[PDB]
């Protein structure tokens, strides 16, 4: 559900992960993130071009049918901007409008209910805040709006991301961070914890959950498999631990969170093509369970 939701991320590209279309994507996953939108010359301007060379021949016409089909089955489909490679910045008011424009034209081009922040280049919360209500004055109230933070971007509520979320938390859906891809970090308890455990999901989710944010706008973001990141890897079987220690007080690691937060979102993968790659386990399992919350 988008209550207790499963965002996924849907490849324009191929990475040697399985090559899908949004139709093929798992029914576990109700937001599916097209990742990703590109920069252009304009300062925070962007586009979309879908890659129906690399994908198979997937066509513009084929990929919208396919986006308006998962939003009648109740699915949300929304815009990337960002990515490990991505050269979109938001430093200015000139490039705060483009990127309102740009996103909104993108939008309203192929049908998305919003996008998703996954800049990581460089986030500026005096630019990105007036970007966004630029877009959600554009958009409305609808608009989905979701972020995919680093680690290092939300260990405090200094933090850019962490700045720019709690700014616009009244029209924020969820913050999915990516617990991956990352060195060690504090928890919200002031100690040293390592990714790929239980603890460094529920400890760094607890930064957010005691910072500000309200449980509905924290998703645990994960790799799919071994395969779809350098490092931050668990079990589905972790991620349903997290889950339940930080919602219900129960299969906790060493940490315990202080409270339990039964509104929490639920969860995030990169990527659907990974988790294609790997059976579906990840999605199976993970999507079960945050569906059962």
């Amino acid at each position: 559900s988008l209550k207790h939701a499963v965002t996924g991320y849907w490849q324009n590209f191929n990475n040697g992960a399985t090559v899908q279309k949004i139709s093929d994507v798992p029914s576990a996953y109700d937001i599916i993130a097209v990742a990703f939108a590109d920069a252009t010359t304009t300062p925070g301007a962007v586009t979309f071009n879908l890659d129906s060379a690399g994908l198979g021949g997937y066509t513009v016409d084929q990929f919208k049918a396919d986006v308006r089909a998962k939003q009648a089955a109740g699915k949300k489909v929304i815009i990337s901007v960002g990515g490990e490679k991505g050269t979109v910045s938001v430093n200015s008011s000139a490039s705060a409008t483009n990127f309102a424009n740009s996103v909104y034209s993108v939008m309203r081009e192929y049908g998305f209910d919003g996008v998703d922040i996954d800049l990581e280049n460089g986030l500026n919360p005096t630019y990105m805040t007036q970007a966004l209500r630029a877009l959600s004055a554009k958009a409305g109230p609808d608009m989905i709006l979701t972020m995919a933070p680093q680690t290092i971007d939300m260990q405090s509520t200094q933090g850019g991301y962490f700045q720019t979320a709690l700014n616009v938390k009244d029209i924020l859906t969820v913050v999915n961070m990516q617990y991956y891809n990352s060195g060690t970090m504090l928890g919200c308890d002031g100690k040293v914890y390592a990714q790929g455990t239980v603890d460094f999901l529920t400890a760094l989710a607890c930064i957010q959950l005691e910072g500000g944010l309200a449980p509905s706008q924290v998703g645990l973001g994960l790799p799919a498999s071994t395969r779809a990141a350098g490092g931050g890897y668990v079990s589905p079987s972790v991620v349903n631990a997290a889950l339940d220690c930080l919602t219900k007080a129960t299969n906790c690691g060493s940490f315990k969170p202080s409270k339990t937060y039964p509104d929490l979102r639920g969860a995030m993968t990169w990527s659907t093509n990974w988790d294609a790659t790997a059976g579906n386990a990840w999605s199976n399992s993970v999507g079960a369970h945050v569906h059962a919350l």
